[PDB]
C-alpha cells in the first residue's frame, strides 16, 4: 500500500490518503468458563507448614468466589450498555435452569465445544481453567477428615498458579462492574484468543487479519461477567466483527490560518473543524473526531463505528473545492496569533504567527527550513524535526509521497472590517450570509 | 423504585426519573499499619539455595522501605489536594512524637483499635500485615550469625506471599506521588473494606449501603502515605460518608433540535445544554455535567458533590416549560445538518437529518420504526437496536414507563432570517434579546 | 523557596509565584537487554511433579518470546511518534546485522557498558535480566536427553521469579503496542534507574535532581521495544534531559467575573482565558494549557515542552493591566449565574451568584467569612475549607504570603446593552471593536 499526502496552501490542511479500513459492525460472542469447586470451610487442627499454605491459598479462592458473587447480587450499571446487548443476551440466557447444566455436559470430555443455546445462538464455549477437578482430587483429601493429610510441596505451588488466574479475573471483574475492555490475557490467553479466532464462523482472511491484529482485537473487545452458579463461573467474551473491509481511508489535519498584518487587531483567522478519521463506508463516508478511536497498523485502520458519525460521501469535496456548492465546509473563526504546528502521515504542518521562531531541521544538516508568518508545510524527505517557538516535534520517517498544492490562502478574500471573527460552529456559507448581512447595514448607510 | 422516562418533543430532550441518591458530602478517615522490621544486610557466607532466596526476597523487601522513605522526603504535589485534607491532617498528627508509639502499642494485642490523636480526632486503626515479627522471629536467626542458619521450604514461600503486599502497595504508592484511588485491594482486603465499615460511628443502613456497593465505595475513596517511621509504615484510607440519600434524581438527555427545511443553507438548530445527573440537595438541585462522575447501581445514583454545580430547584422547570421566566433555560445554537441518536434509560432520541438513514429494529421482527426528518424517539417496549447512518446503538431493556410528550418543536417558533445562530452557550432570553437587537435596526429601515 | 499569591479582584483571577522550572527538552536513550534463551520444546517421558512445573513455566517463556515477536513483526502507530524519534533511530540502528552482537559481546562480562554504535550514539547499555544462561545451565540439563533430570525444588521458585519479569514486561509491550509510558519498575528497577542516572553524561545537579524526583522522571520517560534477535530482547528507555531549570514559573487560575444586578438577564460576565503554567523560557513564555501535563513538587514544576505554546513574555501584562496595549488579553463572556470556586496555592477564589451560599470555614472556629455577589478570594491563613452551594472544597495549608490587590471589577465598566456577549474565544481589544461597531449603528440613529 502506497501512502500519500497533499497540503493544501489555500486552507492551512492537508489528507493523508492510501489507507484501508477494518471498520467494526458486528460482535461474536464466545462463553468461557471456570469450573469451581463448591466447598465449605474444614478446619482439621492442622498447625503443619504445608498445610498452612494450602489453606491460605483456599481461604483467598473462597474470598474471590464470594467476591464474584456480591458483583452479580448487584451489578452497577455501565457506561458501555449501548454495546454489549449482545454478550448481555447470552448472559441472561445462562441464568435459565438447564443452560449453565447444558454448557457444563457438553464440557466434560472436553475443553471447547459449540453449545445451541435456548435463545438461538449457537456460541463456542470453553474452559479455561478447572479448580473443581483440581481442588476435588488434590485439596479435599487434605481438609476432609478428622485429621488433615499432608500435601507434597509441589501441590502447594502449583495451586497457588492455578488460583492466581482466578484473583486476577476477579480483581479485573471486581473494579470494572463485570465490564472490561481492553480484554487481558488472564481473561483470554494469546493461545485461547487465537484458538478461538481459528474457530470462529469468520472467512480465512479475517481470521489471518484478526490473528495478525491480537493487540487491536483486544482492545477492540469486551469480556463480561455473567453468573457464578452450581459449581461454573461463566464470562462472555464480546469480539469484534469488521464488516467494513479494504475501503478506503484518509486522515485531514488542519490548522489556523490567518493573515499576516504586522499590526495586533488588524489580522483574522480561521481554522476548518472535523478534522480527524474518514473511511468510505456502504455508500457514506464513516467520520472518527476522537483521535484515539482508531487504532493504525500498516496502513490498515480499525475503527468502532460506534465511535463515528455518518456523512454524505461530498464531505470530502471540502477537500477539493472548499468553496464547493455540494457540501457546506465547516470552519471556526476565533482569532489566534499563536503559532502551532500539526504532525502528519508524511510531514508538518506550520502555522507561524507574530515572532515565533519556526524552522525544520536535519539531524546533520542542521536547518534547512524557515517557515514564514503563515500556514506552511514540509514534506519528510530530508527533514528530522520541526521547531516551533521553544517546542521540538519528530517527523514520521514512514516513506511515502507529498503533494504541496500551492493556492492563494483563502482568508485573504475576506474584507476585515465585515469579517464575523469569534465562530465557534460555522461553515463556509455561513460566514457568508454573517457578510451579507453586515454588508446590508452599510449598503443602506 | 419504578424509573420512568419523559420525552420533549418540544425540545429535543428527555428526563429519566425515578432514582434515589447517595451523595458524598463527608470523610471518615482510618489508619492502616503495616508492622516493618529495622534491619541492616548481613552476609553470612551463605550458598546455599534456600538462604539465596531469602536474602532476595530480603533485598526486595529492603528496596521496597527504601523507596517509600524516598517518597515521604519528597511528596509532589497532587490535583487531589481539594478533597484530602481530612486525611492529610490525620498524616501530619502522625509525624508527631509519640503518636505512632501511639497507635503501637494500641495495636499491641489486637489488630483493630480506636485510637484518640493528638488532634482531637478518634480514628479506627488497624494492623494489616506483620512483617515485624515475621523477620524477626522466621528469618533474624538466618542472617544473624557467622553462619547463616537453614530456613525451610515452606518459610521461602510464606516469605514470598507476606512480602508481595508490601511491594504492590509501594507500586501503586510510588507511581501515584502518595495518594491513589480508587483503593485497591492490596491497600484495604475486601474482607477489611467490610470489617472497617462494620466498626465504623454510622447507622446499620448506611453500613448495609456501603457494604452492597463495595466497589463503588472503593472508586469513592482515597488512600493516603503517611509515614514510615520506627518500624511502621502508616497510611490513611479516607472513605466517603453519604450525607444525602434518598433524594430524588433524575438524568436529562438532550439532542440537537433543527429545522428540516430541503435546502441547505436555509435550517436553523438549538439544543439545550447541561445534559446529566440532577440530585435534589438540601433546598437546591446538585448538578453533575461530567458523566462518568456518577455510578449508578439498582436505582441509586453515587455521586461526589465536589463534581457538582449548586442550581436553584428551578433548573427543573427547563423539564416543564422551557420559555418559564422562573429560570433561563440554557441552549446553544450552532447548525448541525448531522445525524445523532442518544441511548436514554428506557429508549432513544434520534436526531435525523439530511439523507441518514435511522430505524429501530427487534431483533427477531426487524425494522419496526422508521425516523423522519427532526429528533423523534422510541420507547425500549419491542425495541432492541437503533440504527443511525453506518451506526447501531443498542437499547437498555430495563423495565419501566416512558412518556411521549407531543409538542410543536420550538426550533419552528424562530424566524431563520433573524435567528442568532452559533451560540455557544446561550440561553432561551439570551436569544430572544439577540432577536429584538436584530430586529429594531430592521424596524428603523 | 518562598511561594506567594496576588488574587487581581478587577479581573477575578490569581497568580501563584515563587516556583522554579524543569523543563524537558532532550532526550537520552539507553538499550536494556534481556538475554534469552534459543530452545525448542522437548518432550521426556516426564511426570515427575518437579518437572511439570518446570515444563510449565518454560511453556510461559515460549509464549512471551513468540508474543514479542509478533510485536516487531507487525507494530501499530502510535500517537507518541512525534516524541520518541530518538529512540527509535536507536531501535533501527539495532535491526542491523552484527549490531546487536555488538552490545551482545560488550555485556559479555559486565551488566553495563557503553557502547558506539553504527549512527553515531553513544549509548549505554545493561543487561537486567540473564535467561539464557539460566535456562542453559539449570534447565537444559532437564529437557535436553531420552530421560528428564529431576530439578531441585529451589530451581522451581527461582525460575518462576526470573520469568515473571520477562512476562510482565511482555505485558506492558504488548498491551501499549511497544510503546510504553510512564516506564514501570518491571521496565527498569528503581536500583538500575538510580544506577543509569549516576552513569548519564549530566551534571552532577542535574544528576541530584532526576535521583530525588524519580517517579515524576518515570512518568516523563518512554520505553520502546526493539527487537527479538539472536536470543537477546532489546528496548530503549528515553529518558528526559531538563534543558530549562530554575527559572521563574507561574500559575494563572481564572474565575468568571459577573454584574451583580438583582433581575435576571440583566447581567454580564467575562472570564480570563488561558489559565495555568507559565515558565519563563529562552527570552519568552512556556504556557502549559492542560492541567496534569505539569508535576509539581517543592516549588518545582516538571513539565515536556512538547505540551507547551510559546508566547511572548508581555503575556505577563495581563496580570498587571489588562487594558495594556502591549498584549492583547483574551476573554471570554459567555453569560453565567452560576457560582464556582478555584483553590489556588494559596487560597481560594469564590465566584458567588444568584442565591449561593459561600463562605469560608477554620475547623475549630467555623465560618470565618461570608463572600458577597461577585468575585473575591479568602488567603489559607486560619481557613481550611470554603464551601459554595452543596460543595465543600479544601484550601492548601503551604506557607506563603497572598496580596489581595483590590482594584474596580472591570465587568462594570461596560455598557450591558452594546455588550458583546457569547464570545467563545475573545480578546480585550475584540471585545472594543464590537463594541464600537455595535455603537456605530446607533450613532447614525
Ligand atoms: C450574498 O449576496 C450575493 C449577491 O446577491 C449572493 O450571490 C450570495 O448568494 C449571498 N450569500 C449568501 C450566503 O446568501
Ligand atoms: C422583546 O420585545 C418584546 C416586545 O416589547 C418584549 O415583550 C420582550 O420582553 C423583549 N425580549 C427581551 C429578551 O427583552
Ligand atoms: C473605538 O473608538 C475609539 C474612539 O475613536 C478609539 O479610540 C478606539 O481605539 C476604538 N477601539 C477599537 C478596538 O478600534
Amino acid at each position: 500500500q502506497n501512502i500519500t499526502e497533499e497540503f493544501y496552501q489555500s486552507t492551512c490542511s492537508a489528507v493523508s490518503k492510501g489507507y484501508l479500513s477494518a471498520l467494526r459492525t458486528g460482535w461474536y460472542t464466545s462463553v468461557i468458563t471456570i469450573e469451581l469447586s463448591n466447598i465449605k470451610e474444614n478446619k482439621c487442627n492442622g498447625t503443619d507448614a504445608k498445610v498452612k499454605l494450602i489453606k491460605q491459598e483456599l481461604d483467598k479462592y473462597k474470598n474471590a468466589v464470594t467476591d464474584l458473587q456480591l458483583l452479580m447480587q448487584s451489578t452497577p450499571a455501565t457506561g458501555s450498555g449501548s454495546a454489549i446487548c449482545s454478550g448481555v443476551a447470552v448472559c441472561k440466557v445462562l441464568h435459565l435452569e438447564g443452560e449453565v447444566n447444558k454448557i457444563k455436559s457438553a464440557l466434560l470430555s472436553t475443553n471447547k465445544a459449540v453449545v445451541s443455546l435456548s435463545n438461538g445462538v449457537s456460541v463456542l464455549t470453553s474452559k479455561v481453567l478447572d479448580l473443581k477437578n483440581y481442588i476435588d482430587k488434590q485439596l479435599l483429601p487434605i481438609v476432609n477428615k478428622q485429621s488433615c493429610s499432608i500435601p507434597n510441596i509441589e501441590t502447594v505451588i502449583e495451586f497457588q498458579q492455578k488460583n492466581n488466574r482466578l484473583l486476577e479475573i476477579t480483581r479485573e471483574f471486581s473494579v470494572n462492574a463485570g465490564v472490561t475492555t481492553p480484554v487481558s490475557t488472564y481473561m483470554l490467553t494469546n493461545s485461547e484468543l487465537l484458538s478461538l479466532i481459528n474457530d470462529m464462523p469468520i472467512t480465512n482472511d479475517q481470521k489471518k487479519l484478526m490473528s495478525n491484529n491480537v493487540q487491536i482485537v483486544r482492545q477492540q473487545s469486551y469480556s463480561i461477567m455473567c453468573i457464578i452458579k452450581e459449581e461454573v463461573l461463566a464470562y462472555v467474551v464480546q469480539l469484534p466483527l469488521y464488516g467494513v473491509i479494504d475501503t478506503p481511508c484518509w486522515k485531514l489535519h488542519t490548522s489556523p490560518l490567518c493573515t499576516t498584518n504586522t499590526k495586533e487587531g488588524s489580522n483574522i483567522c480561521l481554522t476548518r473543524t472535523d478534522r480527524g478519521w474518514y473511511c468510505d463506508n456502504a455508500g457514506s463516508v464513516s467520520f472518527f473526531p476522537q483521535a484515539e478511536t482508531c487504532k493504525v497498523q500498516s496502513n490498515r485502520v480499525f475503527c468502532d463505528t460506534m465511535n463515528s458519525l455518518t456523512l454524505p460521501s461530498e464531505v470530502n469535496l471540502c477537500n477539493v473545492d472548499i468553496f464547493n456548492p455540494k457540501y457546506d465546509c465547516k470552519i471556526m473563526t476565533s482569532k489566534t496569533d499563536v503559532s502551532s504546528s500539526v504532525i502528519t502521515s508524511l510531514g508538518a504542518i506550520v502555522s507561524c504567527y507574530g515572532k515565533t521562531k519556526c524552522t525544520a531541521s536535519n539531524k546533520n544538516r542542521g536547518i534547512i527550513k524557515t517557515f514564514s508568518n503563515g500556514c506552511d508545510y514540509v514534506s519528510n524527505k530530508g527533514v528530522d524535526t520541526v521547531s516551533v517557538g521553544n517546542t521540538l516535534y519528530c517527523v514520521n520517517k514512514q516513506e511515502g509521497k507529498s503533494l504541496y498544492v500551492k493556492g492563494e490562502p483563502i482568508i485573504n478574500f475576506y474584507d476585515p472590517l465585515v469579517f464575523p471573527s469569534d465562530e465557534f460552529d460555522a461553515s463556509i456559507s455561513q460566514v457568508n450570509e454573517k457578510i451579507n448581512q453586515s454588508l446590508a447595514f452599510i449598503r443602506k448607510s
